[PDB]
Formats: C-alpha cells, structure tokens, sequence
C-alpha cells in the first residue's frame, strides 16, 4: 500500500519486523508487526486510544533529534499494531559488529558508549525507561558513526518508585531483580550499561548465570585498561545506591576526550 515490504529482518511472540520502503519518497523504513495478545504493557495516548506502550514511550522521544529511532507513522489492525520506524542504511546492530570484530579497541568503546549514554539520557529527561539496553537493541549507522536505541516493547514511563514487572533480557537484568523481583529504573539501567561495556571491550557479556550475576564478580578476559574496569565494576555495584549516575559515568576519566561520530566512522567504519 503505502509503504513497499521488503525482507524479514527478525521476528518472536510479540511479533515481526520487516525492511521496508516508502512509497511516496523512497525513505528506508522498518515494519514492525506487534500482536496485541502478546503486548507486555499496554499505553494509553492523550485521546484514550489504547495502544502498545512502544508508541506511546517513542512519541515521547520521538522529538527532535537524538540517538533513538524515530517513530514514523503506526496503525491498528484488529489483532495487531503496526509501526512504521526510522531505518539507517547501511546498519548494522551492535551485537553482529561485535561477532564480527571481536572485543572493540576502547576508543572506538568509549564513543559507542558515549553515544549510548546520551540516548539513554533522552530517554530518562522525557520520561522513558528503555528497559532492554544491550547490543542487540543498538543500531549501527555505518557512513555516519551515530548509534541509535531501537525496541521499546519492553519499557516503561519513568518513575522514582520500584517496578515489579520485567521483561528484558535476563543476563542484562540486575542482581535485586533476580533476587527480589524489584529494581528502581535508574539504577537498573545503570548494571545494563555496565553489562553493556563489557561488552563492548570484552566481546561477550560477563555473565551467564544467575548466581554469577548475584555474586557479581567481573572477570576480564581480555585486556582492558584499570580505568574501564572500575567504570564497569562501579556500574556492575551490587548495591543499587552504589552504582553511578549518569552524570557520574561521564564525568569518569575513561571517558574523557570521546571521538565524535564521523571521526568514529573515519578511524573504525570506513
Ligand atoms: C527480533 O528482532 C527484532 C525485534 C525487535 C525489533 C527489531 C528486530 C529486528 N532486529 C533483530 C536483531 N537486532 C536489530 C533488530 O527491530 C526493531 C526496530 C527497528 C527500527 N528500525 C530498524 C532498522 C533496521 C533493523 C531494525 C529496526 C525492533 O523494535
């Protein structure tokens, strides 16, 4: 109709995301199909439409310019939503630059994380709690070096009191959450981040388990400089109230002097 499929990008229970083209202009989009018995957490809009949460949390965000995927256009069918979203070209997520290039040098890290780190900040200044950071949910613009968050399926409005209900990724999820079934947005956000890292200068995650997560002890399995592992060892506190703030992450000393994104395209992309 509007918008001409293409291939099948990934699909699950909640449902499918196709590449796609616009019609009218050519524009690169993504289609992504939400069953409605499958929605996690359903939102509201200002008019009392009852939609996924997704539309709700992008529109928040959805202003201006910042490194989240832009909402384009959405529409109701009787069993399903379907969203029109932002699509950079060529991209590539995280997670498979990664598998293909092995634990990344820490400067090509640090922009990467630093990018991250102001999405997510975004997000929490329009009042969105992502939910589900990690690499898979991260977008690679490759000509331009800029990182874009993508998946709000399982997020949340932000709030200053404890969520009960998770439906990340459980290796990203904290020790209070395994444990207790309760985390504060802030602070969880901040262990996914330190999972995150390691990630990123370490090429896996650090941890499989729930009882390495509880133990939370970091093993470096690759080289990484004393500074990146405090960073990461503070983001990964056990106490919750121990880990840093945002602020606190980029005020760190490992992230002093970050490149900016088409540097980052010109020195590790191109
Ligand atoms: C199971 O696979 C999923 C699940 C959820 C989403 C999704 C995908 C497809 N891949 C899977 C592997 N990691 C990247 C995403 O894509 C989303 C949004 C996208 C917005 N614009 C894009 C452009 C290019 C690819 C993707 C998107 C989602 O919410």
């Amino acid at each position: 109709s509007q918008y001409q499929v293409g291939p099948l990008l990934g699909s699950g229970g909640f449902g499918s995301v196709y590449s796609g083209i616009r019609v009218s202009d050519n524009l690169p989009v993504a289609i992504k199909h939400v069953e409605k018995d499958r929605i996690s957490d359903w939102g509201e809009l200002p008019n009392g439409t009852r939609v996924p949460m997704e539309v709700v949390l992008l529109k928040k965000v959805s202003s201006g310019f910042s490194g989240v995927i832009r909402l384009l256009d959405w529409f109701e069918r009787p069993d399903s939503f379907v969203l029109i979203l932002e699509r950079p070209e060529p991209v590539q997520d995280l997670f498979d630059f990664i598998t293909e290039r092995g634990a990344l040098q820490e400067e090509l890290a640090r922009s990467f994380f630093w990018q991250v780190l102001e999405a997510v900040r975004h997000c929490h200044n329009c009042g969105v709690l992502h939910r589900d950071i990690k690499d898979e949910n991260i977008l690679i613009d490759l000509n331009r070096g800029e990182l874009k968050l993508i998946d709000f399926g399982s997020g949340a409005l932000l709030k200053d009191t404890v969520y009960t209900d998770f439906d990340g990724t459980r290796v990203y999820s904290p020790p209070e959450w395994i444990r207790y079934h309760r985390y504060h947005g802030r602070s969880a956000a901040v262990w996914s981040l330190g999972i995150l890292l390691y990630d990123m200068v370490c090429g896996d995650i650090p941890f499989e388990h729930d009882e390495e997560i509880i133990r939370g002890q970091v093993f470096f399995r690759q080289r990484v400089s004393s500074e990146c592992q405090h960073l990461i060892r503070w983001c990964l506190a056990l106490r919750p109230s121990d880990r840093p703030t945002f602020e606190e992450i980029q005020n760190h000393p490992w992230m002093q002097d970050v490149l900016l994104p088409q540097e980052t395209a010109e020195i590790h992309l191109h």
